[PDB]
């Protein structure tokens, strides 16, 4: 699968649920980041466009209480990338995961109707 990232005008920002519909109206999905390799190609995209210390929506989101996390491609989560603390539905309203786009490549998780940008996979 290909990447591409959108990081778009400050006005541009899409909830969790946008961004899922404009990766899916191109006929893929929010990115799911299966291991390490798709991690350095994800980094190599914010190095080469320049797009610095942006945070992004990942196809992380939150299933039934028993299963947690999920992708929504339907991907394993087997790799997991979490930054310290992370997950922590902090104020109990975070049921979607980010990327900070900065070298540690680490998750986060917020509230799906934040404005971010985004990745999808093609
Ligand atoms: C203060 O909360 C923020 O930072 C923590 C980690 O310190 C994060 O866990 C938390 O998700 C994030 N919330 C938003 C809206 O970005
Ligand atoms: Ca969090």
């Amino acid at each position: 699968l290909c990447f591409k990232l959108y990081a778009k005008g400050k006005h541009e920002k899409k909830t969790w649920f946008e961004s899922r519909d404009f990766c899916r109206a191109l006929g893929g999905d929010l990115a799911s980041i299966n291991n390490k390799e798709e991690q350095q190609t994800i980094w190599r995209l914010i190095t080469a466009s320049g797009s610095y210390h942006k945070l992004f929506w990942l196809g992380l989101t939150y299933g039934s209480p028993s299963e947690g996390f999920t992708w929504s491609d339907g991907s394993p989560v087997s790799y997991e990338n979490w930054a310290y603390g992370e997950p922590n539905n902090y104020q109990n309203v975070e049921y979607c995961g980010e990327l900070k786009g900065d070298p540690t490549m680490s998750w986060n998780d917020i509230n799906c109707e934040h404005l971010n940008n985004w990745i999808c996979q093609i």
